């Protein structure tokens, strides 16, 4: 009946009110044409001011969408770039997550993974921990879908459920213990790029230092930082944060691992981002098959963020060359953390 579930797992105890719980749900594909009207409509806050139903201007990059009979030849494919307004995608404003801890309002938004004709939205809710004591369930409409959100009492008292076990990651590295009593586990993390200019937000200076990649003109590159939640329940992590062990494992994860096969690679493609650029500013790879990985990224070589939506293409997310690259808007992965299992 086009009804899907989203679970908010409220822990029994957390240390700080500045702590977000993450819910998400991957939804079935919709026609690409329908994305232009998609916007989450949530009953989850008492005041129905849904701050992220703001417009972000994207450059939508597309290719023919159909491969010829010459798979072996790797002629590139011409792209079309169009300016489009998308509402409700996970473009977090600077300080929005922090402000939620005081307003107690949750943030609702979606990622898109698309081939040339269909898009799978992944709906996220970022819930400030104090709202677990105010809410039991609510409803989000997105396109044809109705998502019933449920605030559940978690299985774990305080940690992260990892294979039926409750792992509690250490919060800090105040004391280094040479022969410790502890475990290491691989914990899921989600990171969102927050676009904001300033002299501390020159993330590509840190990309240059950490990965000895080839980036001249690091002064012309996108400015901002990633904000991440670990284990679906944590205080936010700001990435990069030098002299912070977990920020730096996520930083490595974002820039080294942004990702029978369900898709097939068709050929290279280059695009103008934004539509009016005098030459191509982004490299991509056209693919065919099931929508695979996020279609949302941010252009590397513009200090003011140029958001890119590239249905049916993989943007170049590899920063060896830096020119004509992009970064992920939403990155998901695993990082290893020390901690211990509850018992
Ligand atoms: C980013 O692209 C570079 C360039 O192809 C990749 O670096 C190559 O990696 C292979 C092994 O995977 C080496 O044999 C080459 O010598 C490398 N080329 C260089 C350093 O110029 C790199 O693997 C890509 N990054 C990711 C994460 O896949
Ligand atoms: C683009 O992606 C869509 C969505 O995955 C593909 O359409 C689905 O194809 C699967 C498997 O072939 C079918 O089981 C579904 O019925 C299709 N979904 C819909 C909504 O029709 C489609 O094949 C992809 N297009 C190309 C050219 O690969």
């Amino acid at each position: 009946r086009n009804v899907y579930d989203m679970k908010i797992e409220c822990p029994h105890t957390v240390s700080f009110g500045e702590n977000s719980v993450i819910g998400y749900v991957e939804l079935p594909p919709v026609p690409l044409a329908d994305t232009a009207q998609m916007v989450p409509e949530s009953s989850c806050n008492m005041d129905n001011h849904q701050s992220l139903n703001t417009i972000t201007k994207y450059t939508q990059v597309s290719w023919r969408g159909k491969a010829d009979q010459s798979q072996s030849s790797q002629n590139s494919f011409e792209t079309v770039s169009t300016e489009v307004d998308l509402k409700g995608t996970c473009v977090l404003k600077h300080k929005m997550v922090e402000e939620s801890y005081r307003s107690r309002k949750s943030v609702t938004c979606y990622d898109l993974s698309c081939n040339s004709t269909y898009c799978k939205p992944t709906l996220y809710m970022i819930v400030p921990i104090h709202a677990c004591n105010m809410m039991k369930s609510c409803l989000i409409a997105l396109g044809p879908y109705r998502v019933q959100v449920v605030y559940e009492r978690s299985y774990c008292m305080t940690g992260v459920l990892i294979e039926g076990k409750c792992f509690v990651p250490d919060q800090s590295v105040v004391s280094i213990i040479k022969h410790g009593i502890f475990d290491i586990a691989s914990v899921h993390i989600v990171c969102f790029f927050v676009a904001v200019k300033g002299n501390t937000y020159k993330i590509f200076e840190q990309v240059k230092k950490s990965f000895e990649s080839t980036c001249n003109d690091t002064e012309n590159k996108v400015q901002g930082y990633y904000i991440c939640i670990v284990g679906g329940n944590s205080a936010p992590i700001y990435v990069p944060t030098l002299d912070d062990f977990r920020s730096m494992e996520a930083f490595t994860g974002i820039f080294r691992s942004p990702h029978i096969a369900s898709y097939s690679i068709v050929g290279p493609a280059n695009a103008k981002v934004p539509h009016s650029a005098s030459s191509d500013t982004l490299s991509l790879i056209a693919y065919s098959g099931i929508p695979s990985y996020s279609s949302l990224s941010i252009l590397t070589s513009s200090t003011e963020a140029k958001h890119v939506f590239s249905p049916g293409l993989f943007p170049k997310l590899n920063h060896t060359n830096c020119d004509k690259s992009a970064i992920p808007l939403i990155w998901t992965g695993m990082i290893d953390l020390p901690g211990y299992y509850e018992f």
